[PDB]
This record gives C-alpha cells, sequence and structure tokens, in this order.
DNA sequence: ATCTGTACATGTACAGAT
DNA sequence: ATCTGTACATGTACAGAT
DNA sequence: ATCTGTACATGTACAGAT
DNA sequence: ATCTGTACATGTACAGAT
C-alpha cells in the first residue's frame, strides 16, 4: 500500500555507488584545492549533511548537500532586527571580506565560488558544470553529467565553538524524547554560519549571515529513538524515516506538478516532523504497522500549521517558517487543498 | 520497608563537602608532585571511579577510588596463562614492564608526598600483596580511605578475550557497545598470583554504564521515568557489608562481585519498566535469587571478560560459597533482620 | 636525525540485495 | 535469514620537511 | 602546556500539595 | 504516605586565555 510506495522510493545499490564514486572525487579534489594554495580558505573542513547522509533520500541519489565549514575563533554575533536566525559577524586569511571589522557574507561566498569555478574547469576526467548563481541561496551548485544526472550543493559555513546564539536557548526541545544528557551534549558541539546571500535590497544584505544545525540534525536522524536500540539489529524498528519519506515525495511530486509552490520546500516537512517526533516521543507511536495513522497524523499536524500560518523553526522557536512576510496565505490555502485532496482520494499523486 | 533501609544508607549533603574537600586537596597535591617535579610519571592524568564517583556509595563518603592513568606508546601484550584477564606488557628502570617495579616507585613518590603534608591528618596504609592501590587513610575526626590506582592507558583495540564481552546490544545498544570499545583500554598492576603480571581495569566503561543505565535515554532524567536499578545495587552491597562485619568466613567476597552480577541481571532484564520503583521488593528479590544461582552454580563471569570465572574453585572455596548460600537465604526467609542494626 | 600533516588501516552500523 | 557496499570514527605509518 | 569559567547532570534537604 | 518544586552541593566536559 504504503509499503509498496516506499518500495518505488528506495534507492539501489548500484546506482548509490555510481553516483557516490564520482562525487567523492570531486568533492575530495575541491577540498584539497581549498588548501592546496595559500588561500583564504585553507584549513576549511568537510562535513556531509542532508538527506543522503540521514538516509531519507528518496526516488535517486542525484542530490548531495555538503558543508566546507571553517573555524573562526574571537566572534562577536550582533542579531538583525530580532529575526532570531540572521546575524551579522565581526572581530589573519579573511582580511579581504571585511567591512571595516563586519565579515561580508557576499565578498567571502565570491571568492569561494571563483575558486570553486577554476577548479572545475581543470577537471576533464567527469562531466562536471558550477550552476548560475541563485540569489537567497548560500551554496555553490555543482552539476554533474554522469549518463545520470546529480546536483552538489557545495555549502560555505562559518564554525564558532562558543555556546549557541541566546535565540537558541528554548530551541531543540528534545528533554521528554532524547534527552536532558543528549540535549547538553549537542549544545557543546559548535554552531555553523552560512551566508544569507539574498538580493532584496535591504540593509546588511550581503553582510548577513543565517545559523545552521545540519550536523545536530544528522545526528537526530540517525538517533531517532526514546530506546537507544530504535532499528538496531537488537532492537525494534520504527517507522519515524518512513513517515519523513512519503511526507517528502507527496511535496515533491506536488513540486514538480504545480508553480504556486515553489516557497515551499522539504525543510519545511522536516521540521515539521521534529515536532510530531516531540509531540509523540515513544518508539511504540512509531510502530511500522501503524504507518498509515502515522503518516496520517504527520498530514493533519502540517495542515494545521499551514491554516494557522505557523510552523516554528525546531531550533529558533521565534522564527515562524510559515509567516505571511515569507508565504502568502493564498500559496498556504492552495497547499492544504492539495493535501487534504490527495489525503481523502487514496493518494491519486503516487501512482506517476 | 526497603525504602526505610536506603534512607539509613543515603549520605549526607554535609558530610559529602566535607569529605570531598579534604580528598580534593591531597589528591590534588599527589597528582601536581607526578608531573610538575620531574618524574618517570610525567604525563599521568586522573579519573575517578567506583562507588561514590557512580553514585551508589552507601553509608557514608569513606572510601574513594581515583585512577592515575599514564599514556604508554604502542604496546605487546601476552595474556598470562589463559587467565583472559592477566597479561604481561613489551615493546624505562621498570623493565618486559614490571608491576611490581612501576608500582614501588609510584608508591615511593607518594609516600615522600604524604610526609610533607602538615595541612591535614593523612598516612599510608602498609601494603596489601595483589593490591595495585596505594591507600592512603585520612583522619579528618571521620576515618575516610583513598585508593590511589596506577594505570596503563592503551588507545589499541581490546584484546581478543574481550571480544565476546560487553553484552549491551539488547540493553544500550549496538552505537553504545561500539562508541565504548573505541575508548582506550587500561591495566591495573594487581599480581595475578607473578611480579610482571598487569590485570584489565573497565572502571572507566562501568562509570559511563552507572550514569548511563536504562533502554530509554531518559532513564533518571528530570524529564525522564526514576528507576530502582542504583537502589537494588545499594541494597546488595549492603547485604554484603553487613554480613562481612560479622562473618570471616566472607573475606573472600567483594562488592565487585555483586556489581558484576547486577550488570548481568540488568542485561537479563532491560527494560526500564522491569526496574519500576513501585517494585523495589520483587526487583531486590530477583537480584537475590540470580546471585544464589551463581553461587550454587559456582559461576560468575567477568561481565567484561567472558571466560574469566570470579566464582572459579581457585578463587573462592566451596565452603565460603555454601556458606554465604545459607547465611542469604537465612536473611531473605525472615525478613532481612540483618538490616536492622 | 627527528617530526608531521596526510593517507591508509581497522572496525562496524545502516540499509539494500540475495 | 545472511551477506555486502558505503559512510564514518579512531589509530598508526611514513615521505617530505625541519 | 596549564588554568579558569561556564553550563548542567547527578545528588540531597525540606516544605507544601496531593 | 508520596510527589513536586526549590535550593544547595559536587562532579565533569570543554572552550578560550595565559
Ligand atoms: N534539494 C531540494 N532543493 C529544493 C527543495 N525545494 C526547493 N529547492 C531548491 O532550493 C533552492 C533555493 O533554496 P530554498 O531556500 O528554496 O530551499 C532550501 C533547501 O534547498 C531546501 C532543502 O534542500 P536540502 O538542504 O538539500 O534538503 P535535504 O537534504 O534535507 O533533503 P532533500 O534535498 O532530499 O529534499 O529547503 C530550503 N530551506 C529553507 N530553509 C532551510 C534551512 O534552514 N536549511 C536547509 N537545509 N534547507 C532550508 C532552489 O534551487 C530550489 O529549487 C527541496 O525540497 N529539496
Ligand atoms: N571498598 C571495598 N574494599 C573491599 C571490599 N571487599 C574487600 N575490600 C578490601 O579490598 C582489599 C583487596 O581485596 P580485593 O582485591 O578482593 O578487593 C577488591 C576491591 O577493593 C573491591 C571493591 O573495592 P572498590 O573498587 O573500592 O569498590 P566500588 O567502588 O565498586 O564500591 P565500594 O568501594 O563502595 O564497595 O573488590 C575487589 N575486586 C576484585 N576484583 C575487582 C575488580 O576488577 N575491580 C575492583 N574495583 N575491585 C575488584 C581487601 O584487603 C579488603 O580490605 C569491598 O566490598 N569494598
Ligand atoms: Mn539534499
Ligand atoms: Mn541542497
Ligand atoms: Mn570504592
Ligand atoms: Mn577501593
Ligand atoms: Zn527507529
Ligand atoms: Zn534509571
Amino acid at each position: 500500500k504504503l509499503k509498496k510506495v516506499l518500495d518505488k522510493l528506495r534507492l539501489k545499490r548500484k546506482d548509490i555507488s555510481e553516483a557516490a564514486e564520482t562525487v567523492n572525487k570531486v568533492v575530495e579534489r575541491l577540498l584539497r584545492r581549498m588548501q592546496k594554495r595559500e588561500s583564504e580558505f585553507k584549513g576549511v573542513e568537510q562535513l556531509n549533511t542532508g538527506s543522503y547522509y540521514e538516509h531519507v533520500k528518496i526516488s535517486a541519489p542525484n542530490e548531495f548537500d555538503v558543508m566546507f565549514k571553517l573555524e573562526v575563533p574571537r566572534i562577536e554575533l550582533q542579531e538583525y532586527y530580532e529575526t532570531g536566525a540572521f546575524y551579522l559577524v565581526k572581530f589573519n586569511p579573511l582580511s579581504h571580506f571585511l567591512e571595516g571589522e563586519v565579515l561580508s557574507a557576499t565578498k567571502m561566498l565570491s571568492k569561494f565560488r571563483k575558486i570553486i569555478k577554476e577548479e572545475v574547469k581543470e577537471i576533464k576526467d567527469i562531466d562536471v558544470s558550477v550552476e548560475k548563481e541563485k540569489p537567497g541561496s548560500p551554496a555553490v551548485t555543482l552539476l554533474i553529467r554522469n549518463p545520470e544526472e546529480i546536483s552538489v550543493d557545495i555549502i560555505l559555513a562559518l564554525e564558532s565553538k562558543g555556546s549557541w546564539p541566546i535565540s537558541t536557548k528554548e530551541g531543540l526541545p528534545i528533554q521528554g524524547w532524547l534527552g536532558t544528557k543528549v540535549r547538553t551534549n549537542l549544545r557543546r558541539e559548535p554552531f555553523y554560519l552560512v551566508p544569507k546571500n539574498a538580493k532584496d535590497g535591504n540593509s546588511f544584505q550581503g553582510e548577513t549571515w543565517r545559523l545552521s544545525f545540519s550536523h545536530t540534525e544528522k545526528y537526530i536522524l540517525n538517533n531517532h529513538g526514546i530506546e537507544k536500540t530504535c532499528c538496531e539489529s537488537s532492537g525494534a524498528k520504527c517507522c519515524r524515516k518512513e513517515c519523513l519519506k512519503l511526507m517528502k515525495y507527496l511535496l515533491e511530486q506536488l513540486k514538480k506538478e504545480f508553480q504556486e509552490l515553489d516557497a515551499f520546500c522539504s525543510y519545511h516537512v522536516k521540521t515539521a516532523i521534529f515536532h510530531m517526533w516531540t509531540q509523540d516521543p515513544q518508539d511504540s507511536q512509531w510502530d511500522p504497522r501503524n504507518l498509515s495513522s502515522c503518516f496520517d497524523k504527520l498530514l493533519a499536524f502540517f495542515l494545521e500549521c499551514l491554516r494557522t500560518e505557523k510552523l516554528d523553526h525546531y531550533f529558533i522557536p521565534k522564527f515562524n517558517l510559515f509567516s505571511q512576510e515569507l508565504i502568502d496565505r493564498k500559496s498556504k490555502e492552495f497547499l492544504s487543498k492539495k493535501i487534504e485532496y490527495e489525503r481523502n482520494n487514496g493518494f491519486p499523486i503516487f501512482d506517476k
């Protein structure tokens, strides 16, 4: 039923290995070049993030997310107009990206990008170009034409080892689920800043960064139970990741047909399900035999977020991803009707 | 009932503070002398172990265990007569690495430093053979002992005899196990019974387990449910201590026996709900039953070293074991009279 | 001669394949 | 049920540098 | 290399509520 | 009698500074 859908969504070991071998070649080579010279990004380290590395990538192994993180000691953060998620950075190889002590995201991203393009240019091993910059994106995106099309977001990131910013104090409400020790430990890991890089025309546009908890989200996905043995070989298997996939698929399929859904992304579904997992902590509430009622209750939750125009960042409570400012009421009522319809007619869109 | 017993066993915030301040003074000072002065034990680091640091110490804060661990480069181990737990070490004034030679110098230093402490009342206990410890007796108005335990630290994968040990897969899980087994392992100068023999120590791992003892991550946390696993451990420790005070026939038994047994019980009964505080009685009782079966069958395997039987004939006489069986059985079947002294 | 950043060596969880 | 490739963590060997 | 500052877990003690 | 909330105490990991 939904079992058969997940079978379709299941990646193939063969495709995984073909995609993985090529992607690793390129990434490895880019990462070397960032140190290989007296470059401003020497010391940058690699951290694989996103769905593929969380084992929730569906349909094909054709999008990979990688974080090129750089430790910046001695950092002063200033929150950008109470938004919660956006900051200026202040205070050395970075010398050339400063705006009198302020660190320009776009200056740094540009140099990062220029290097990447140069390195890609000198790869006649594999078929690979760099995608035209999209505004409001921190990524340098590689398009690889293995006989199959594969995208890789290379994401520049600052790494701070200090305590997380105050706006996250009330975030990550895992106490009743994964517990206090997991939370304290996670919050001792560093936090990450990535360029916002929009070209809206607003003040500080080019010097604004945004927080990233991709590393933490990865730990959670791969350690998702109240019982330590959830999904392990001497444990009981849950259906938490399976729900995540199914919901990801509903949004993808809808997004490929209807352009009224451009404002929506998978991060919305991931955020929503983090909330659901907090709300329903017990592994027994995600029993595989209850895949249907579980997926259904996730859908119901998501619709309520759309209806009430409210879906809080899981790490930054005050930052509403479903604000009027970010997504139109119309866009939200439109997605509400499409989800409601699919739900009440057997999920036609799963058969396409 | 047994709730009332635990109250008696509960340490007092005041005594904890007084004992802790004095113990830390001494340990801090010993640790400095090992490093800040040019000794063979130059890079030695501190790691607190045992009941007090596991929060299972009963009655009084009067015995403290501390490990002075030393990072020692790539070493070769060779198993001492198949026991599983005892090894010779190989590859500087202690050379094959003699446990006794090393322990002696370690001890000499400690004695010298203790000698020049006019701050606090503190002597060094007469050496007990087949003990890895230098034991300090501190006469705060209250008597307090501190085992300073020399330990070699190896970063290599654990020895082959432990491959089948630490059977936590159905309890704490495979990820916890793999991770724990990536931590280093420790060799302690316990003389085996000879003089160049070390013994493995998993005090660091036992500490993680005591403080992360549930199948649910929230066991005993502030947004979790409280279990009675540590309470059973205390109760069983107390039964053994009280019995040991009365009967010399029980000199061969120690709390490590009880701790080992309960590790097995926790493995056998993984679910936090099987250690519900409302079931303190049935839980303690089933622990007793398990321990008697170990005594009856003369078998209690080291939790980390399966082939090493702590209840072998070679280590404890049949008579000693039948004697403890009768005493435990009696206490059990008459409401634990011994808990009222 | 010693030291070291880099690459290899070892081990295992996760999940896909048989 | 067993087997197998990938990703990821930690230990160690070593050519090139000091 | 060593030390201090910070944050929070695991305790204990006790009052007021259930 | 037990539970819940607060205060008070110790232990411990790690970052940033010296
Ligand atoms: N892969 C992917 N790309 C999408 C999706 N919807 C739109 N896009 C593309 O994103 C570009 C513009 O950026 P955006 O802000 O609209 O989209 C981001 C981000 O790209 C998307 C999720 O992408 P991901 O990080 O690769 O996701 P993951 O690996 O978890 O799953 P999968 O890739 O399999 O879907 O979500 C948006 N987003 C918004 N806020 C955040 C945030 O804080 N973190 C992250 N990680 N993403 C965020 C355009 O090219 C557009 O086409 C989509 O569903 N998937
Ligand atoms: N504290 C204590 N001392 C005891 C006990 N029974 C006997 N002793 C004294 O130890 C001397 C040496 O004999 P032993 O080798 O049989 O004793 C050891 C060890 O002393 C004892 C447990 O001591 P601990 O490590 O301080 O205990 P823990 O901190 O877990 O709890 P607590 O101190 O609250 O009881 O058990 C014996 N033992 C045997 N194998 C091991 C092992 O692998 N590890 C450890 N740690 N101990 C082991 C005798 O002369 C006597 O005076 C006793 O119950 N407690
Ligand atoms: Mn992705
Ligand atoms: Mn992406
Ligand atoms: Mn002890
Ligand atoms: Mn001791
Ligand atoms: Zn699971
Ligand atoms: Zn517990």
